[PDB]
């Protein structure tokens, strides 16, 4: 990954219309601030449609701004935070914020350092079933309950584009 960490925070602090898509993928030397500064940055840009921080070393305080970002963005599509070190509170956080956004289409959060736990799943199917908009979501549940009604959400949501499309 190429991508100029900074050069790609400025665009996303100045709503460059060129950039839609942010891919920090694998990029292990990004401080926690320049991750924090991004998530800030995109409350207000309407431009990026897919941000990714995949392996980025990430943890609590970078999900718990993610999630800010998303209760305030109304243009971001798709979000992806998979293997990093968040916890099942920066998760949750971060599913919670879908109570209140309808423009992001994809989460994904699988593959973090710790497992989530079957409380934390359970509150994320719940809260997946509150939402409408999201489309997939990156996760395997581990519970067969919690993993149902997640799988038959995600196609509940889906089936609503296909009736309300064109
Ligand atoms: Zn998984």
């Amino acid at each position: 990954n190429s991508t100029d960490v900074e050069e790609t925070l400025k665009r996303i602090q100045n709503n460059d219309p060129d950039l839609e898509e942010v891919n920090l993928n694998n990029i292990m030397n990004i401080p926690v601030p320049t991750l924090k500064a991004c998530a800030e940055a995109l409350k207000t840009n309407t431009y990026v449609k897919k941000f990714s921080i995949v392996g980025t070393r990430s943890n609590d305080p970078v999900a718990f701004a993610l999630a800010e970002m998303l209760k305030v963005n109304n243009t971001l599509k798709s979000l992806n935070v998979e293997s990093n070190f968040i916890s099942g509170s920066g998760i949750l956080a971060l599913v919670e914020a879908l109570q209140s956004n309808t423009s992001l289409i994809e989460l994904r959060i699988d593959n973090q350092s710790q497992p989530l736990g079957n409380n934390v799943e359970m509150e994320i199917a719940n809260m997946l079933e509150k939402n409408t908009t999201l489309l997939k979501f990156g996760y395997h549940f581990t519970q067969q309950g919690p993993r149902l009604r997640a799988s038959n959400a995600m196609m509940n949501n889906n089936d609503l584009v296909r009736k309300r499309r064109l």
